[PDB]
């Protein structure tokens, strides 16, 4: 029975290494990672890998690892797949902790845009959870934390994190992570997976997939929302992606909306994440 070495980047940036049989389905590796992380609420999380295009793909837990990574290294990242709309309803604090770690990376990476004050408030709750009560002995008029908080760090932002941290005296880690999530969950791009596309007229847009539905970002003025209830069917063909959109109240026919993706693989990637999110929605 031949075994392949797996390397997994965890959300704290640490690296987990293990072996699985070469014919293993993704679930086998994911179970080993989740046991390492003492994670029980596993269904919100998944593993990603990079293809030769350095594009992120979800490892399908139901499919053979070898049939997915194909030519690539057995190198993966542990990520949030389904962002809970209401993280207070997760059963375990450790689930909320890994969700906070994922959101901290979504923020630093710029996937999750954030106002100055929200960057400072989230940062202040992270510092509270990890260091406890503000300590002046660990501070100065110049102080620059180790913590990454934003895609573009400024002294103004560092100062504001310290001001807010002083206010959290006595707050426990689970409490500070809950306040972190109460703020993060309200951000317009929370849990939104963005896909580059063109509309039917060749105009570049972004397609956003999230718990609530599919978002179109044409411009800051033109923004379509298709709540999952309105979506009957999601399909791809060649480089094309289509959604079948419910007749309006008293209308006779469904409508189909068509999009151009960068290639067949990018169309397939978007369709799979849409199907998986639509299922998640009907379980809420
Ligand atoms: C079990 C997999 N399924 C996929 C959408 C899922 C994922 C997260 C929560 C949940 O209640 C269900």
């Amino acid at each position: 029975p031949k075994s392949m070495q797996c390397k997994v980047i965890l959300l704290d940036g640490s690296e987990y290494t293990c072996d699985v049989e070469k014919r293993s389905r993704g679930q086998v590796l994911f179970d080993k990672v989740c046991e390492h992380l003492n994670l029980l609420e596993k269904d919100y999380f998944g593993l990603t890998y990079r293809d030769a295009e350095n594009q992120k793909n979800w490892l399908d837990p139901a499919k053979e690892i070898k049939k997915q990574v194909r030519s690539g290294a057995w190198h993966f990242s542990f990520n949030v797949k389904f962002y809970p709309p209401d993280p207070a309803q997760l059963s375990e604090d450790i689930t909320r902790y890994y969700l906070c770690l994922q959101l901290r990376d979504d923020i630093v990476s710029g996937r999750l845009p954030c106002s100055f004050v929200t960057l400072a408030l989230l940062g202040s709750y992270t510092v509270q959870s990890e260091l406890g009560d503000y300590d002046p002995d660990e501070c100065g008029s110049d102080y620059i934390s180790e913590f990454r908080f934003a895609p573009n760090h400024t002294k103004e932002l560092e100062d504001k994190v310290i001001e807010l941290h002083k206010s959290h005296r006595g707050m426990t880690p689970a409490e500070a992570e809950m306040h972190f999530l109460e703020n993060a969950k309200k951000l317009s791009m929370y849990g939104v997976d963005l896909h580059h596309a063109k509309d039917s007229e060749g105009v570049e847009i972004m397609l956003g997939v999230c718990a609530s539905g599919l978002l179109i970002y044409r411009d800051r003025l033109r923004i379509n929302r298709f709540a999952w209830p309105k979506v009957l069917k999601i399909s791809y063909k060649r480089n094309n992606f289509y959604i079948k959109i419910r007749p309006g109240e008293f209308e006779q026919f469904e409508s189909t909306i068509g999009f151009k993706l960068p290639n067949h693989r990018a169309a397939k990637r978007l369709w799979k994440v849409c199907v998986e999110h639509h299922t998640f929605f009907r379980l809420l």
